């Protein structure tokens, strides 16, 4: 898949807004993911004991990790499709060390789109959401292809 420059502009326009508060968006996203799909929490050995959203909101650790995730995703989106080098080390740790199925990447894709829709309605109308969805589908397709080369699958 290939996004047009107009689509990348809609994606980087709303991402510039997310970058005004990276830690808050990171938090929102991970909590949304853990509440919606609680099975995903079991993958994190560092955060699986968290019982409630209040506990999640108060974890400093969880918040730092949300900044780590979003910084890594933001550096990929800014490449505008030329992200091969960035994807390599991310695909190798998530397929070999963390063991994250593609289905979970779909779940966090959904969580991103939910949070952007709630925090940025004006910059996340239907065309912008379609371009963000296209950018994350591209990311999942490329990561699934790398998963295959690395030997992870199902
Ligand atoms: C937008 C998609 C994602 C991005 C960009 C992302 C990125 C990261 C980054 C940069 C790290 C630290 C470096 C490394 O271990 O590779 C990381 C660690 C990790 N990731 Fe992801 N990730 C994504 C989705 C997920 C999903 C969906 C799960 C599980 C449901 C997951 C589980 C983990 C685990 C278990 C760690 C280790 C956390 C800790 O250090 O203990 N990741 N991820």
């Amino acid at each position: 898949m290939v996004l047009s420059e107009g689509e990348w502009q809609l994606v980087l326009h709303v991402w510039a807004k997310v970058e005004a508060d990276v830690a808050g968006h990171g938090q929102d996203i991970l909590i949304r993911l853990f509440k919606s799909h609680p099975e995903t929490l079991e993958k994190f050995d560092r955060f699986k004991h968290l019982k409630t959203e209040a506990e999640m909101k108060a974890s400093e650790d969880l918040k730092k990790h949300g900044v780590t995730i979003l910084t890594a995703l933001g550096a990929i989106l800014k490449k505008k499709g030329h992200h091969e080098a960035e994807l390599k080390p991310l695909a190798q740790s998530h397929a070999t060390k963390h063991k994250i199925p593609i289905k979970y990447l779909e779940f966090i894709s959904e969580a991103i789109i939910h949070v952007l829709h709630s925090r940025h309605p004006g910059n996340f109308g239907a065309d912008a959401q379609g371009a963000m969805n296209k950018a994350l589908e591209l990311f999942r397709k490329d990561i699934a292809a790398k998963y295959k080369e690395l030997g992870y699958q199902g």
